[PDB]
C-alpha cells in the first residue's frame, strides 16, 4: 500500500512539489501532478489511481467541480480526495462533505497533520 499511487492537482508548481516531498517523508514515492482540473480528469482516465489530492480552488475547474466529476464517473466513482484549503469555513466543509470528499486539511501542514488525515482516511475506507 506504501506504493499506493497519488496524483497531487494544484494550480502551482511550488506547492505541487511541497505536497510530493511530504508524501516521500512518509513512504509514498508513487505520486503523480496534475495542474488543473482538465489535466487531472485526462490523467485519472488512464487509471491505475488510488488517491487524489486537490486544492479547493484552482483557476478554471476547482476543487469542488473536480470532485463532484470524479464521484459521478462510474470508473473513478470510488477514488478516496483529500482537498485542501488554506481557509477551513462551516460553509465550504459542509458543502465538500456533501459532494463526496473524503477529507479537508488546511494549508500550511506537516507530514505529521497529512499523515494523520491519510490514515483517518484508509481506515474509515476500509483500505
Amino acid at each position: 500500500d506504501k506504493e499506493l499511487k497519488f496524483l497531487v492537482v494544484d494550480a502551482f508548481s511550488t506547492m505541487r512539489r511541497i505536497v510530493r516531498n511530504l508524501l516521500k517523508e512518509l513512504g509514498f514515492n508513487n505520486v503523480e501532478e496534475a495542474e488543473d482540473g482538465v489535466d487531472a480528469l485526462n490523467k485519472l482516465q488512464a487509471g491505475g489511481y488510488g488517491f487524489v489530492i486537490s486544492d479547493w480552488n484552482m483557476p478554471n475547474m476547482d476543487g469542488l467541480e473536480l470532485l463532484k466529476t470524479i464521484r459521478a464517473d462510474g470508473a473513478m466513482s470510488a477514488l478516496p480526495v483529500l482537498m485542501v484549503t488554506a481557509e477551513a469555513k462551516k460553509e465550504n466543509i459542509i458543502a465538500a462533505a456533501q459532494a463526496g470528499a473524503s477529507g479537508y486539511v488546511v494549508k500550511p501542514f506537516t507530514a505529521a497533520t497529512l499523515e494523520e488525515k491519510l490514515n483517518k482516511i484508509f481506515e474509515k475506507l476500509g483500505m
